């Protein structure tokens, strides 16, 4: 991502000037109502109506259409499902692959959300959920039952940052179940950073929300299928009505187009502060990809064409409620709020116990406050200077 | 609605000091990150996620929660989720509400995606599906079954626009069954003209794609609900990550302001149409609900405060493929295309055949072409006079 | 019919590409695939080819020709807001030495676009009462280049003879510029061009987008004058965003279901207001007694809701304070042609001062109401409550 | 850190309501809930409190602050366009028998405006040499009351010595009105308010909103010329919507980001076309031997993405095509700022007639380049395919 490999890719990605028109972005085409002139267009209409033929609103306008196609070229997919945001596109891509009597393989560093559909909404349709640790590699082939249907991975991990072996978990099930349906979200990757369908999972699913968007104004999820698991997931998402508004699929679009630069400078700041971090005396450990020493690092350098700007740092103790207030309420810089990848820095803590409370069959191996950092685009000196206010708070 | 009761709080519904902070309309907040200022206000937007405190953009930010007050102050509820369109809603509503083992209940003139999620999702994960003919009334007692979980009405039915006999059907399910969960798709009334959760259902779910926005060009469903039943679906609804853009929600009640002056033209225009049909010798029959003699018109004359622009009626004869092209493809004024509620009126054919298929365990009473039309805004003589070309184009 | 033309002026498939209302087209460069596509497209760029931005995308193509179609001109300039349009419009057409003529109840912020822009520039501005009908002649002098009405007039509601008035400027001048602000028939309810008028100016910011949300204004011009309209108003950089234009095609399509309930409900109120022993003059065109009404009932082909009444009483500030702090469904706010109701107050002398060389004729207290989309029993109710605060 | 900055310039808590943007409030009419509350909103319609939409919403006001932030202003004006902008600026400080001296290298619709508006109105224009320096002192008259100022100039791209000329103003009139278009710079690689200029202009079009997608005018002012600015573009009824507004506040953001790419990029093809045997001559301000160079290095923090290079021949017609209608990368298009890269053709002849009372010193045709986000060696690929086409 460095050597700005996909920048023009990201600038091109799905203007066709049957989207375009004559501008250099798509149209924005507001509907429901798709006008048929004929009968013999309705027809054609209807054949075609998931092949991007105009034949109603839920399956998309052209300004979808476009975005759809941006999508499977930059991942390399068949085709690229849309929905309201990235929860319902990780609840609606497993829910579009399982039946009653099924099992779900899923990660135990996924994001919780991810996790609570599979307990809360799974169970009592009956499709159970096991777990493994996000550095199980090939040993995940014992823990694949004869019902699995699913294998869901998230690299990095959420809030955590653990990466996968991917090539070791893939090989390990094709080995045992080859016909399974290996998920990952790789929302912190943006799609571009790892390129999941090369690496023969079968779907690459994002919270568009984060990067894509990039500015924090704007939910979106998108689940990019190869050949192989395209129709399922394109059909049985259709049946639950996901979609999202053209408007919103057009700002996604539009932050394809800067994609590359803010990574590069996500990844330049992020790096810098995780080093700094590393150092610091109040610091007992860092959570980044791209720090030598991080978990999984190894396969994040062989794996990732970059980083983006989402991190984690355990302090040397765990604050109190007190000191967590006074920590987090002073920053001048950093705010604190849910979600990432914008241009906003942004600062989240949880506590050891509160992250081994999402860490299904595992315990932590921290003890201190855990938090997580965003790296915005602010200049990179005046957030070391806001860092280093907030552990003077807590020395 | 002709005497205009409700027009005041269409015009005031969902506007409070704090959502339109001295403009008319409400703002619009564009957010996936929801700031928090200290740990204090993170805590209590956390206890208060679902409560209209703001938290995250998935929950919603002010421009959905005065939306959402909106919809329950005009359809009588304690809750409203938001959806990404109106099958979104009916899927994830219903889902919303059942578990393995259980057994739903459906009108056959049920809305066909509603139809085709329970046959082609719920089936495979252990949920049954059976159906009730619209004009049941109190013997639907007889097909509810120990493990019939949620009984869903639509009335009128689709396309052919049949009128339940709802207090019959109502009190029929409580005296057997009354923990069940009643449902309607009161899309056709705008949830405004059939005030369902008066009449003892527990949800009412609408496309608000259609006359709430009111333009063919946003698409979002709502699901309102009872204090029994609003805690189920907004949790289980936000575990599929449900939601909808905060643009629609802006637009969907923008849409409210002139919805009593838009539904007071539809009506109009609609039963004069119907009336000149209802005497025209190339027609067999019109569904109107409106219209005296129409299926379940006596429930529609006691159960509503008006009627919207959408109907049926049934020619003279079973139009051949190229007397279907003859006819649809030269109209000057109505539009051939899918949906409704917007200010340009609409025609879309189904045949005898295409209906019975959609009618499960049914068959339909008719043996011509059946006719959908959605009257718009146009004046009500030039669609007459579009309406007598196409006869003659047929004749 | 009317209500046919709203719901498909300006929709053709180049526009709209399958969908009911047009595409949104946001863009400043539009892109030529070849140097022969540039040099047609720049030929064009007046003439509805894509060229730029700043003269428009497909959106505004889309609501150029809505406009030209329902007011029946050769083109329709865009502009940020109605303001814009008035200042835009005149501007166009002047230069050092010319002098415009324009109503005293002209909307206040195009008299001082006048007084304070134009004026020191070289052009005058003279006025005149809005029922001088014939006798304007006798006002146009040999540099008279622009002759600029509203109807009904700003505030007080005053209708122009415009036949009269277009009759004795093209007796003595029949080059002349003769200009209308017709916001308040919202360009639909008075057709301007074919009384002889050459330029229809609005605040689509009114009835046109309908929703009190957006701000725009338009100038639809016959052929003899559209030229000169494009292209000085272009060369002030005039234009409107492609989402605002896209609402106001949007707004027109409810129009006329809007525009009847307007009318029903304001004259309900207007005729209400006239029995009421707490007021003493109600100034609303479509009223019996009111300054025009027979023009407009020759005229016009409905109402919209805006109109005054004035009180029986001058209100002191506290009285003032009571009636207007404390209504429960009419909204204080300047503006109006939305859904909701909205009501203003202006004592007499605020008036004469926006009356250039003329005094007013009352002195009780004027309100101004904006009758919306609400039940209008209630709204009587609101009313019916002031009243009560102040009697 | 202007990165810094960028990222926070105008979110207040009042403003953004708990999200990291603005809301974005569309409206016209604002509500009063009280007399005093419409007389204290009246007292600060132009001080950031709500009045009516003309003046703006929260979403403006939060672009107005930034803007005055981060070009160290009294107050910012919004414009529908920059053409809009640069025409309003120069017409709020102008009255009949007054002077311009202008830029002779200004972009050509602000000379058209100077020529086609203001000279009937009675304003004249004078125009100068880009390099002229402290002799423009000998072009100030009695009556000039606006220096007009473009670096670097439209097309050509000449950098102005500021410093020379501002202070050679301020020695023969330190009253007049000193204004750039600074669109080049978005505002933040070149402060002139901090070299004593009045007013910065720029097409937030360009890079401000940074993807082609939509168009506003920005000029921000100092104390002293703030008020007749602000005052005097709202009688012309100027304004942008509050969606575009709200994007132009979102594209600040990442504005840092995108400018340095723009500046690496571009600077990497300008010293690659200084090389090549097809090119006689490249204008990028970042280019030693670029006319103003010194200027640029001593007082810009860096650079973007727009600048022109001279052909070796005249190309033909048919070269023309050959050359423009072929290339995969760069679109052929008006406008700049964006993520695409963007080409367009000038004869020398064409630029002559927009340099009044002036020649050009080449003969070779004209490239204009804007470099995009695209990756730099494929823009290069696509360059040299072009003259291969051509050699
Ligand atoms: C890896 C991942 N996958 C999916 C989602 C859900 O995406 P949506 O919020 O539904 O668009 C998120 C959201 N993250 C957050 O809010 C947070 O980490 O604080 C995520 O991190
Ligand atoms: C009664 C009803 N319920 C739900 C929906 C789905 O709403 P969405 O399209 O997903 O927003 C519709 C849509 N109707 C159509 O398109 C049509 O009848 O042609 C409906 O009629
Ligand atoms: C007749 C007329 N012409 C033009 C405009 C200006 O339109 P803009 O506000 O610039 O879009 C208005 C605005 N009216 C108001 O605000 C008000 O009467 O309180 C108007 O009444
Ligand atoms: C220096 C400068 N100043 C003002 C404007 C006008 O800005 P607007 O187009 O009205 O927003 C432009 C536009 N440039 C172009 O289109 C082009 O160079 O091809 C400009 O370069």
């Amino acid at each position: 991502m460095a050597d700005k490999h996909l920048d023009t890719a990201l600038v091109n990605a799905g203007r066709r000037k049957k989207y375009t028109q004559g501008s250099v972005n798509s149209v924005i085409q507001r509907a429901s109502s798709l006008v048929f002139d004929t009968v013999e267009a309705k027809k054609h209409a209807t054949r075609n109506r998931a092949k991007g033929e105009l034949f109603y609103g839920r399956r998309g306008t052209l300004t979808h259409f476009s975005l759809q196609e941006a999508m499977c070229e930059l991942e390399g997919g068949a085709g690229c499902a849309l929905f309201p945001c990235g929860a319902a596109a990780v609840a609606n891509t497993i829910l579009a692959f399982v039946e009653q009597g099924d099992h779900v393989l899923m990660t135990n560093t996924a994001y919780e959300p991810s996790q609570d559909f599979c307990t809360k909404i799974l169970a009592k349709l009956g499709v159970t959920t096991g777990w493994f640790d996000p550095l199980i590699g090939a040993d995940i082939a014992n823990l694949i039952q004869p019902n699995t249907k699913v294998v869901f991975l998230e690299s990095p991990g959420s809030i955590t940052m653990e990466v996968h072996d991917v090539p070791a978990i893939v090989a390990a099930v094709r080995r045992v179940a080859p016909e399974a349906i290996i998920m990952i979200d790789n929302t912190w990757a943006a799609g571009v950073l790892f390129k999941a369908l090369d690496f023969g999972i079968d779907i690459s699913i994002q919270a568009a929300t984060k990067y894509l968007i990039g500015h924090s104004d704007g939910m979106i999820g998108t689940a990019v299928a190869n050949a192989r698991c395209w129709e399922q997931l394109c059909e049985n998402a259709y049946l639950m009505g996901q979609m999202i508004d053209a408007d919103t699929a057009y700002m996604t679009s539009r932050g394809l187009r800067t994609l590359g630069v803010r990574l590069r400078q996500h990844h330049e700041s992020s790096l810098r502060v995780a080093e700094w971090l590393a150092q610091h005396p109040q610091v007992a450990r860092v959570n980044h990809p791209a720090l030598p020493g991080s978990k999984g690092h190894e396969f994040w350098k062989r794996d990732f064409s970059g980083s983006s700007g989402l991190f984690s740092f355990v302090l040397n103790k765990r604050l109190t409620d007190a000191e967590l207030a006074a920590y987090l309420d002073n920053f001048s810089l950093f705010s604190m709020a849910y979600s990432w990848g914008g241009f906003e820095s942004l600062i989240l803590a949880n506590q050891p116990e509160h992250i081994a409370a999402i860490r299904p069959e595992a315990e932590v191996d921290f003890s201190g406050t855990l938090i997580r950092l965003h790296i915005g685009l602010e200049n990179v000196d005046d957030l070391l200077a806001d860092l280093a206010a907030g552990f003077a708070r807590i020395v």
